């Protein structure tokens, strides 16, 4: 029955980056609760992945539910030009509230691509207020900020395969990925490449856009929160904006709730999305500074030119708040700290095993990079088997599970990592 | 408290295309039922822009609710990488059902934006996969696609303000707006532009892309449908996929289910959004011919490059879900042509207006043109103060109600735009 449900999406429907022609299995979810996903035969994985980030408070939650259910009696969506409401006043009210003190103007959008695509526009918008054609963007390499066209010609060059894409993206500078880890020792070295390109470029730079601390879908590298601080006096300096795009490291996820904290930097561009919702539905906000906006607004063009048609979704809106009101309890603090010794304890063993080229963990992140690409399919299998629901990406077996999950459910996770590196069968060389 | 929240909002929330320096007032809508929008201070306004096309059921619908709150009992997200979910399956057969029938191939995503750059990457990973870099786009002038950096660069250049994002966005081609009009006899001079700009670059161009038959946030223009018949066997003769956006269109505004079948034409790649949720939250799909699926799965990329964090939202598709099945009684037809015939009457007046320069209508939509841009914080002032509520853009006055509204409701919408037209201190000469 289900069977030719499956035997549907396998026909016609496409998944994240996935072929059409030879199409990967997909295992059917009917329902989620807590830290557990629910397959249709009724088999429960334990989630190591918060649903990418954003799931931060697992599945059906209560509060997230109520919520969500209370918006929808009173309005589900109303457009947002000329209109506004109380969901979305709370939610910018919480997000001025809750982030570094410039930050208080707040553009809401739906996905995390369009909150760096206007972050990006706002970057450009800013300098032709000011009078002055700047048009590049420099990034790290290992960066990924979405799919849209802007937001992949600030991607990584190569992990993107731009090389498809050279000819229609622009090409913006793109310093080294940052070396020096957070477990790390500092290196002076390697803020070379990075001053070379600043000084070679500091004139057609709109702004530096970086993901704070944690490169996630990049490849999930975790280096020192030096290169904040330096990035953001090289760009005082400069008077270059920065962009912070904590779509993925924001509302605490690395053990502060944004990654900017762990620098004590802030940036003038802060882009948010995933887990501002709970991981709940889609929604965004690119945060800027008053003198950002007022430039901007004070420009040729009279407005920040950017509204999508559910802008301000009072549902999403609503999700938001109350997600971000669970986090007010401040629970969200140890939870993930207590994540985070977990995962350093219990990955440490594979440090030792031949497949693994290095394991690090920050926050309620746990990563362990192997030295060969995973075998999809068949490891994927695996981890269902093992009652567990991980998702690995390239040579990159991670964990990001939702703050409220259990040590046992935790223990499942890396018990589960620990076993499927130590066998060679689930890489392919 | 609600003067104190509204001055927050003005303070620290941008709203579509707004200026943060001197933002207008916008109105707080604190809940919405049926065709009514329900301020703070207790005032009805009858709806008559459906939230930008998209609340077609109207509000807090009744179906709609249930299948949002019974999914968030499910669950309201899971990830889509690696996982399959009833409500998005239960959507792509519903899409791959009512769409033309070489369309069969679905990509989800979040919102009308990313649909369109979907489409457009489709284009462009299929001519990379058959070895041919095609990268240009041809469009037409007044067409809207969206304010990310893809959808801009095939806006209309004008509307857009392209002169500063010339530089940032590759120049595309733009044919002459569709001038020929749908209650027009078709003028064989229109062709002139479109098939120049062809012929000219018919080697470089990728894939064409329109609105069919309304061309919406671009000028609310209604065109011939031979144009689509002419398009597409143009596109026919070139090999050249035709992506017919139907974000606006679609799910029966225009009187058929969507716009294409104005002409009886298919596109290679059909983008949907708005209608498509009932309106109730984001979410859109770009659905495509399996020839195009397969080539671009069958390229370097070995993949569709492209997955956003919340795609196929399990609780946006059940929004979907029920809004397509609401469509299903077939009640929106007579709905439709009872909207279209009341709009041409009780508009007709408004052509003799001094202010007014063309009327037009469509299925369930109303264009009033006038002759110089309307005074939007008067006029917006007064429209509410009649207790309606309409959104005035430039020199258009419009009206698209959601398919539930009452003659009476109708009437009231009508009877404000006609008033309005009549004054000219509601525009700024
Ligand atoms: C930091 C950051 N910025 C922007 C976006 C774009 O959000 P969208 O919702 O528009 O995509 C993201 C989103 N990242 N998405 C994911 O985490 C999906 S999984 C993924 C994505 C890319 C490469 C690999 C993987 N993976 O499976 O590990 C964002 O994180
Ligand atoms: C036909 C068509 N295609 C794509 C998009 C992009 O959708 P987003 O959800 O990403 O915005 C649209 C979007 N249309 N949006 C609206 O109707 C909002 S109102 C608007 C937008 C642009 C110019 C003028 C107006 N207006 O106030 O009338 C789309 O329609
Ligand atoms: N791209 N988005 C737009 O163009 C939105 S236009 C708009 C919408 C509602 C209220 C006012 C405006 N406007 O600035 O004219
Ligand atoms: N935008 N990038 C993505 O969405 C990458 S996700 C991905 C990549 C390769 C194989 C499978 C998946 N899923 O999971």
């Amino acid at each position: 029955a289900t069977t030719d449900d499956l035997a549907f999406d396998q026909r016609h429907i496409w998944h994240p980056y996935t072929s059409m022609t030879s199409p990967l299995p997909v295992y059917p979810v009917v329902s989620a609760e807590g830290c557990e996903l629910i397959l249709s035969d009724g088999r429960r994985l334990v989630d190591g992945m918060s649903s990418w980030w954003a799931a931060i408070h697992g599945y059906n939650h209560p509060q997230l539910n109520a919520a969500m259910k209370s918006q929808i009696d009173a309005m589900s969506h109303v457009m947002f030009g000329g209109i506004t409401h109380a969901p979305a006043i709370e939610l910018c009210r919480k997000l001025v509230a809750m982030t570094p003190q410039p930050l208080e103007c707040v553009f809401l959008a739906d996905s995390g691509s369009v909150a760096v695509e206007v972050a990006m526009k706002m970057a450009l918008q800013y300098w032709q207020a000011k009078g002055e054609a700047r048009q590049r963007f420099l990034t790290f390499r290992n960066g990924y900020h979405g799919d849209t066209f802007g937001a992949m010609s600030v991607c990584d060059p190569d992990n993107s395969m731009h090389s498809l894409w050279k000819g229609y993206l622009p090409e913006n500078l793109f310093a080294p990925a940052p070396q020096s880890r957070m477990d790390g020792e500092w290196d002076e070295r390697d803020m070379v490449g990075f001053a070379r390109l600043m000084a070679a470029h500091r004139h057609e730079i709109a702004a530096v856009i970086i993901e704070p601390i944690v490169q996630g879908a990049g490849g999930m590298r975790m280096y020192h929160p030096e290169w904040l601080k330096r990035i953001r006096k090289i760009c005082d300096r400069e008077g270059i904006l920065l962009i912070a795009d904590e779509i993925a490291t924001g509302f605490g996820r690395t053990g502060k709730l944004f990654a900017c904290e762990h620098a004590e930097i802030a940036p003038d561009i802060l882009c948010l999305g995933k887990a501002l919702t709970g991981g709940t539905m889609t929604l965004s906000a690119t945060l800027t500074t008053r003198e950002v906006a007022e430039t901007i607004s004070n420009g040729e063009a009279g407005c920040f030119m950017h509204g999508p048609t559910f802008m301000g979704n009072p549902l999403a809106c609503a999700a938001a708040n109350a997600s971000l009101a669970i986090l007010e309890s401040g629970d969200w603090q140890q939870q993930v700290a207590d994540i985070e010794v977990q995962l350093r304890e219990q990955l440490a063993p594979a440090r030792d095993a031949e497949m693994v080229a290095d394991v690090r963990v920050l926050g309620a992140i746990g990563v362990v990079e192997t030295t060969h690409p995973v075998n999809m399919a068949a490891l994927q299998k695996f981890f269902v088997e093992q009652g567990v629901w991980i998702r690995p990406f390239g040579k990159l077996i991670y964990l990001m599970p939702p703050y409220i999950i259990l040590p046992q459910q935790l223990q499942r996770l890396t018990a589960a990592v620990n076993r499927a590196v130590q066998d060679e069968t689930f890489f392919c060389q």
